[PDB]
């Protein structure tokens, strides 16, 4: 279920005219910085010459459930693997993408607790602890197009400690020399990489710090080797923490599941109830689209939940029906104007709106009611904002609210309407 995506030159030529990186986390579907850093990436910057191929999430499944490994250590399978393991074909799909010829370097990103230090600290600040560390599995990559992987690294280390929020997030160079002796590390990504000739490296960001802080940290790195391997990149934000936070929490993301309207991410009422699904579909199924990368649904005893990394976005409460997709469009007065509106859409409404009778569709409207009839048909009513019962609509805000369409006992489709 994890998917890698391309970030690309417009025009196809300019592919070939800088160094290609694959750019992975999400190994651990509990490490949000990492999840959260690739996919900030893929919607707010752009790549002008050469490419950045980006599996955002490695262990889906896991980030669903906030879960380090629902299946084990993933990035402890890339040596010995039984066939019969659950993520074996998931682990060929990236050991693939790793081996490409078209691929020179490997960036993976982690979150990881404490602080690293060379030398014993304390239990947070010691050689054990991964956190806020720049990783190589050797100094050197014979082969590789960018053999010197010391060099990289300490350019990178550079670039990140020119930022730092607070001295005790200085970066420091992790060198496991794997090949030596590291019986875990051998079983890793990046050791995996090495040996497929890629120049592969790995930055942790400590859990200690906020979300958008290990972002930060993350997105420095990213910027850090892509100058080193001179693939030029834009972006469309300052790179700060304030900035990062925004941008997480952006109020213009949504998520549009199966042929029901987009819904936002943000600020919806933590349950929508009777909240309709088709049938005999298994939920990894269900089709959902976003503007991010990191959004899926996942059961939940009776609910499913909508998720954003690991962020809990509403709880569905499912009615399952079967989705009868024959009504494309429904005739309704939008502000004392007849339109066509489509099935799946979202229309804004200043002042009042009216739905067209229909032969063989009844429409309820959700927060709207003439009488207790279980089964109404709202068709033909006209609609303001004070008609409303506020405690139905989709948003803490009280301005969107469903209309759900019907025939035969099967779920003709869903229009918001969005009081503006
Ligand atoms: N804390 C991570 C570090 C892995 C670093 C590198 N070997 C990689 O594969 O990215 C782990 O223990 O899996």
């Amino acid at each position: 279920s994890m998917e890698m995506i391309e970030k690309a030159p417009t025009d196809l030529e300019d592919r070939d005219k800088a160094p290609h990186l694959l750019l992975l986390a999400g190994i651990q579907g509990d490490e949000p910085g990492g999840f959260n850093a690739t996919n900030l990436f893929l919607m707010h910057y752009s790549v002008l010459k050469g490419l950045v191929e980006v599996v955002p999430v490695l262990n889906k499944p896991s980030m669903l459930r906030n879960h380090r490994g629902l299946y084990g250590d993933m990035n402890r399978k890339f040596a010995a693997l039984d066939k019969k393991d659950p993520e074996y074909p998931t682990i060929q799909e990236i050991k693939s993408l790793i081996a490409k010829p078209n691929i020179d370097a490997v960036l993976h990103l982690h979150d990881g607790g404490g602080y690293y230090r060379p030398v014993y600290v304390d239990a947070m600040l010691n050689p054990k602890r991964w956190g806020n560390c720049f990783i190589i599995d050797q100094d050197e990559v014979k082969g590789a197009k960018f053999p010197n992987l010391l060099a990289f690294a300490n350019n990178t280390i550079e670039s990140i400690n020119a930022h730092l929020l607070h001295p005790i997030e200085e970066y420091h160079l992790k060198n496991t020399r794997t090949a030596q002796g590291d019986t875990e590390m051998q079983k890793a990504l990046t050791f995996y990489a090495i040996n497929q000739k890629k120049s592969a490296f790995a930055n942790e960001a400590s859990k200690e710090l906020p979300l958008a802080s290990r972002v930060f940290y993350h997105l420095q790195a990213i910027e850090g080797l892509l100058n080193q391997l001179n693939i030029p990149f834009k972006r469309d934000f300052e790179l700060n923490p304030s900035s990062v936070h925004a941008l997480i929490n952006d109020k213009s993301l949504w998520a549009k599941i199966s042929s029901l309207p987009k819904i936002p991410l943000f600020n919806l009422r933590p349950r929508l109830n009777h909240f309709p699904l088709p049938h005999n579909t298994k939920i990894p199924q269900i089709p959902i689209e976003s503007n991010a990368y990191i959004v899926g649904l996942v059961k939940n005893k009776q609910e499913v939940f909508l998720k954003y990394g690991n962020k809990l976005m509403t709880r569905l409460s499912p009615f399952y029906i079967e989705f009868d997709p024959s009504l494309e469009e429904v005739k309704m007065q939008i502000d004392n104007k007849d339109q066509m509106v489509k099935i799946g859409s979202v229309v804004e409404v200043k002042e009042s709106f009216y739905i067209h009778a229909m032969d063989n569709i009844r429409a309820n409207v959700i927060g709207f009611s003439v009488s207790n009839e279980n089964k109404p048909n709202e068709a033909g009513y006209t609609i303001r904002f004070k008609d409303f019962q506020k405690r139905f609509s989709l948003d803490k805000q009280e301005r969107i609210y469903r209309i759900e369409f019907y025939k035969n006992n099967a779920f003709s489709g869903m229009i918001l309407v969005k009081f503006v």
